[PDB]
C-alpha cells in the first residue's frame, strides 16, 4: 500500500492500493515529434464515510471523487474556474484517462474523460471529453516534468481508499506529411475515440460509419511508454454518448461554431496554434466576422433573409445606431452569398441555444462552450438534455470524408475544381459500401456548396410553409439546376453561377423514402403526406417524392431534416456555366457515367406498419 510520494508506472502498473490521508499529498513522477499521448488508468475508490479525493492532474486539472460523482475541474491560461460533474449512478469502478498532444505544431488543448464501469471491466457510461486549453509552459511539461497526486479534501472518520489498476500511458504518432489543417482534425471531434486502441471499438460500434472516415491515422500504432495500460474494452450493452466539451477564451463560440458549418474548418483549427502561422482569408474568418457584426447590429437573428437582401438593395433597417449597421453593409454587399450562408447558420445554433435555455442573449452564446455530439448516427434525435449553457454541433459524417486523398473539390464560378468522372464513380463506390444510396441531386451556390460538403447538411431557416421544410432534391437534374446559383442577385444584380450536388441518404432509410402521385401544391398534400408518414407535417426522419408546383413534368424530392442531417454529398460532375445562368440545363452536359450512378430508391406509396 501507499502511504506517501510512490511511483505510479512502477507501483500501480498492475495494482496498487493507496491509503489517501488528509493533510499529506502523495506525489508521483510521469516521466517515460508529432503525437498524443493517452494516460489511463483504472480506478475502485471506497469513500464510503462520505470522503472526497483530489487527484491533481498536473497544473492543468483536479479530479474530485465523491461516492456518487466524478467532479472534474479545469484551469487553463485563462486563470478562471471551470467546473464539471459526472454521475456514477452507483457505479463503483471507473476508468481515469486524459491525452495530451505533443509536438512543434500539435494542438493546444488536453483532454480529460472518465469511463463508468462494472466489477469486470465493462463500459456501463463514458463522460463528455472535457477540453481545457493550455499555455506553452505547461505544454512543455509533458511527457517529462508533469506529477500526479492523491490527497483527501475533508476530514471524515473511516479510512478513505483508492485502488489503481492498469495504469499506463500510450503513444501514437501523427502520420507523415498531412496537411496540419487536416492532421488534427479530429482532435475535437468524437472520432478522437479512433486515435486510441482500447476505445477504437467503441466509436465503430455507436456510429457504424466507422473510424474509417477521417484523418483518424489508419495506418497509426498505438504503442505502451510506461507500465500496464487496458489495451482493449468490449463494446458496451447500450450504446454511449461520445461528446467532446470544448470552450473558447476568446468568448467567440458563436462565431466558431458557425465557421465550422459554413467554411467545414475543424474546431480544433480554430483554436490557439503553437506556431500561429491568415489562411482563414477565404471563408474562416468573413463568416465569424458577419456573426460579429450581426450581434453588433442587435438585429433579430430570424429577420436576417430580409435584412442581408435590404443592404445588398440600399433598403432602411430599424437600427438606432448606424455605425455598426454601415459596418455590416459594408461586409454584406462584399460577399452578399456568404453573408447569407453564415447568419443563416448561426441563426439555426441561436435558435437551438435558447430552446435549451429560454430567453438568453447572443452575447451569452458567444461564451457558452460547444459540446460537440457525435449521434448514435442510427436511431433519430441525439441532441437531448442539453447540459444548459452550450451549443450542441450534432457530427453525422460528410461528403468531405468519402473523397479521396487527392486535393479537395472547390466551388468556383469556372467551376468544380479537382473534381474528374474518375474521383466520383470511386467516392461513389464507398458511398455504397458505407451503405448510402444517391437520393437526389441538388442546387446551390458556390458557398452553399463548400457548407454543405464540407460542414455538413445543416438544418437552415427557410422562406418556407413550416410544414415543407427540408433540403430539396430532385431525380431530373433539370429541377436541381434551377437552383445551382447565387439565391439572389447583388446591388448590381448579379447572380454568378453555382454548383450541382448528389445527396445521398442512409440504406437503412429505404422503408421511410415515401412516394405519391398528388402534387405537392395540391390543397390535399399536407394530409396525404401526413397519412403515408404516420403524423402531421413536418417530415422527421423520411422523405417525400411528389409532382412540383404547377404543371410541373418533374418530380421534387423533400428530405427532413432529422434525415438530411443524416444525408451526405457530393459534387456532381454536371457542371454549372457562368455565362448561361437562367437558362434550362443542357442535357448534353450529363454525362452517361454519372447517369448510370444515379439510379433513385424504390419509393414506397404505402404508409409503414403500426
Ligand atoms: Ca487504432
Amino acid at each position: 500500500g501507499i502511504e506517501g510520494n510512490f511511483r505510479l508506472w512502477d507501483d500501480c502498473s498492475s495494482y496498487c492500493l493507496v491509503y489517501a490521508a488528509p493533510h499529506k499529498i502523495y506525489q508521483t513522477p510521469l516521466a517515460t515529434k508529432e503525437g498524443v499521448l493517452h494516460y489511463s488508468m483504472v480506478m475502485k475508490d471506497y469513500v464510503g464515510n462520505g470522503q472526497v479525493l483530489a487527484l491533481r492532474l498536473d497544473d492543468f486539472a483536479t479530479v474530485f471523487v465523491e461516492q456518487e460523482s466524478l467532479r472534474l475541474s479545469l484551469l487553463g491560461s485563462d486563470g478562471k474556474p471551470r467546473n464539471f460533474q459526472y454521475a456514477r449512478q452507483g457505479a463503483k469502478h471507473w476508468s481515469l484517462n486524459w491525452l495530451v498532444p505533443v509536438g512543434d505544431d500539435a494542438p493546444t488543448s488536453i483532454k480529460v474523460f472518465f469511463k463508468n464501469l462494472d466489477g469486470q471491466n465493462n463500459i456501463l457510461s463514458i463522460s463528455p471529453l472535457y477540453s481545457v486549453e493550455v499555455d506553452d509552459k505547461t505544454l512543455a511539461r509533458w511527457p517529462a516534468l508533469a506529477t500526479f497526486s492523491v490527497t483527501q479534501e475533508n476530514v471524515t472518520q473511516g479510512q478513505g481508499l483508492l485502488g489503481i489498476r492498469r495504469a499506463g500511458v500510450s503513444y501514437v504518432a501523427a502520420p507523415v506529411n498531412h496537411d496540419r489543417h487536416k492532421r488534427w482534425s479530429e482532435w475535437h471531434s468524437g472520432k478522437l475515440l479512433c486515435l486510441l486502441d482500447p476505445l477504437d471499438a467503441i466509436y465503430n460500434y455507436v456510429s457504424q460509419n466507422r473510424c474509417s472516415l477521417g484523418e483518424t491515422w489508419e495506418g497509426a500504432i498505438y504503442q505502451t511508454l510506461a507500465g500496464r495500460p487496458v489495451d482493449k474494452y468490449a463494446p458496451p450493452a447500450s450504446k454511449p454518448v461520445i461528446s467532446q466539451r470544448i470552450h473558447f477564451a476568446k468568448g467567440n463560440a458563436l462565431e466558431a461554431l458557425t465557421s465550422h458549418r459554413v467554411c467545414g474548418i475543424p474546431l480544433e483549427s480554430l483554436a490557439r496554434r503553437r506556431k500561429p502561422r491568415e489562411e482563414w482569408s477565404s471563408c474562416g474568418n468573413p463568416a465569424a466576422n458577419f456573426v460579429a457584426l450581426y450581434i453588433a447590429t442587435r438585429l433579430p437573428f430570424d429577420q436576417f433573409r430580409q435584412v442581408i437582401h435590404n443592404l445588398v438593395h440600399g433598403q432602411a433597417v430599424a437600427a438606432p445606431d448606424p455605425v455598426p449597421l454601415d459596418a455590416l453593409r459594408t461586409a454584406v454587399i462584399e460577399q452578399p452569398e456568404l453573408a447569407r450562408q453564415s447568419i443563416a447558420q448561426a441563426a439555426d445554433i441561436f435558435r437551438n441555444y435558447q430552446a435549451a435555455n429560454p430567453g438568453a442573449s447572443a452575447a451569452a452564446a458567444q461564451q457558452a462552450d460547444v459540446l460537440a455530439v457525435t449521434c448514435p448516427a442510427d436511431a433519430r434525435p441525439c441532441g437531448s438534455g442539453a447540459s444548459s449553457g452550450v451549443l450542441v454541433q450534432r457530427e453525422n459524417p460528410t461528403g468531405a470524408h468519402f473523397l479521396n486523398d487527392g486535393e479537395l473539390p472547390s466551388f468556383t464560378v469556372q467551376g468544380t475544381q479537382n473534381w474528374n468522372l474518375n474521383r466520383l464513380q470511386a467516392a461513389h463506390l464507398r458511398l455504397q459500401v458505407q451503405g448510402y444510396v444517391f437520393a437526389g441531386y441538388h442546387g446551390t451556390s458556390l458557398e452553399g456548396a463548400q457548407s454543405i460538403v464540407f460542414g455538413g447538411i445543416h438544418n437552415r431557416q427557410q422562406d418556407l410553409e413550416e410544414i415543407w421544410r427540408g433540403l430539396y432534391v430532385a431525380g431530373d437534374p433539370a429541377l436541381a439546376y434551377g437552383y445551382a446559383q447565387d439565391a439572389e442577385g447583388d446591388e448590381r444584380g448579379r447572380i454568378r453561377n453555382g454548383t450541382m450536388l448528389r445527396v445521398y441518404v442512409p440504406r437503412s432509410a429505404l422503408p421511410r423514402l415515401f412516394a405519391t402521385s398528388l402534387p405537392l401544391d395540391h390543397p390535399g398534400a399536407s394530409q396525404e403526406v401526413a397519412r403515408l408518414i404516420g403524423h402531421p407535417l413536418p417530415l422527421l426522419y423520411e422523405s417525400i417524392t411528389g409532382p412540383e408546383a404547377a404543371g410541373g413534368n418533374r418530380l421534387a424530392t423533400i428530405l427532413g431534416w432529422q434525415l438530411a442531417e443524416q444525408a451526405v454529398a457530393i459534387p456532381s460532375m454536371i457542371p454549372t456555366n457562368s455565362r448561361t445562368v437562367g437558362n434550362p440545363l443542357d442535357p448534353a452536359t450529363v454525362t452517361l457515367e454519372e447517369k448510370q450512378i444515379s439510379s433513385l430508391p424504390g419509393y414506397a406509396t404505402k404508409p409503414a406498419k403500426d
